[PDB]
């Protein structure tokens, strides 16, 4: 699924990511576009053989299962592809966890380099929340 963004920032805030860890909404959705243009079907492979998968580009050398990352973790205890689901429920439980982690949204390459320090809330504005 391609979300729209206000339909992302309302599925995301329902999920319960706003301000989630001090992170404001926008930050969420900045790091959803910017990691997968909101497509949640959105994989890419890393340098290092593992896969970020989903919405939020979630990687399979630490987060999720896909069977072909040998020696990586799944510290989300799901298999990569739920992460590609229309339903993102699995990928902002799984994110939820990553920026508990410690090192906040900095886990998203994307948010860091094109979220982090810019007005983040303008990616919800005009959103009915
Ligand atoms: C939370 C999450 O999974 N974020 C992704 C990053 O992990 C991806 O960065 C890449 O991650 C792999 C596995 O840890 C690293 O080996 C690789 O070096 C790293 N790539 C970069 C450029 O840092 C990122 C890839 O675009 O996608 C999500 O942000
Ligand atoms: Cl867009
Ligand atoms: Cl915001
Ligand atoms: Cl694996
Ligand atoms: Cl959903
Ligand atoms: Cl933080
Ligand atoms: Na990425
Ligand atoms: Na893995």
């Amino acid at each position: 699924k391609v979300f729209g963004r206000c339909e992302l920032a309302a599925a995301m805030k329902r999920h319960g990511l706003d301000n989630y860890r001090g992170y404001s909404l926008g930050n969420w959705v900045c790091a959803a576009k910017f990691e997968s243009n909101f497509n949640t079907q959105a994989t890419n492979r890393n340098t290092d053989g593992s896969t970020d998968y989903g919405i939020l580009q979630i990687n399979s050398r630490w987060w999720c299962n896909d069977g072909r990352t040998p020696g990586s973790r799944n510290l989300c205890n799901i298999p990569c592809s739920a992460l590609l689901s229309s339903d993102i429920t699995a990928s902002v439980n799984c994110a939820k966890k990553i920026v508990s982690d410690g090192n906040g949204m900095n886990a998203w390459v994307a948010w860091r380099n094109r979220c982090k320090g810019t007005d983040v809330q303008a990616w919800i504005r005009g959103c009915r929340l």
